[PDB]
């Protein structure tokens, strides 16, 4: 699957923002436009260990953001089940997105 992250003209948004995958299918977030952007996982209270550990690797730190020199970066997500992500510096302007694993 593939994920926009990001426009040219600088909405907070990923494109398209839900999106469903089997299992083990990576997702691609690529960055369009110059407005930085990452992406990375909520890990529900609740989730099991292994789960939580999935989501974990399956998300950007941070400290780290898409740019045209890292312009993407891959999530593998094993585990059937609704995820939600969301970009760290546009989390509170709402961006943020959902994954399906078939
Ligand atoms: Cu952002």
């Amino acid at each position: 699957a593939k994920v926009e992250v990001g426009d040219e003209v600088g909405n907070f948004k990923f494109y398209p923002d839900s999106i469903t995958v089997s299992a083990g299918e990576a997702v691609e977030f690529t960055l369009v436009g110059e407005t930085p952007h990452n992406i990375v996982f909520d890990i529900p209270a609740g989730a099991p260990g292994t789960v939580a550990s999935e989501l974990k690797a399956a998300s950007m730190d941070e400290n780290d953001l898409l740019s045209e020199d890292e312009p993407s970066f891959k999530a593998k997500v094993s585990t059937p089940g609704t995820y939600t992500f969301y970009c760290t510096p546009h989390k509170s302007a709402n961006m943020k997105g959902t994954l399906t694993v078939k």
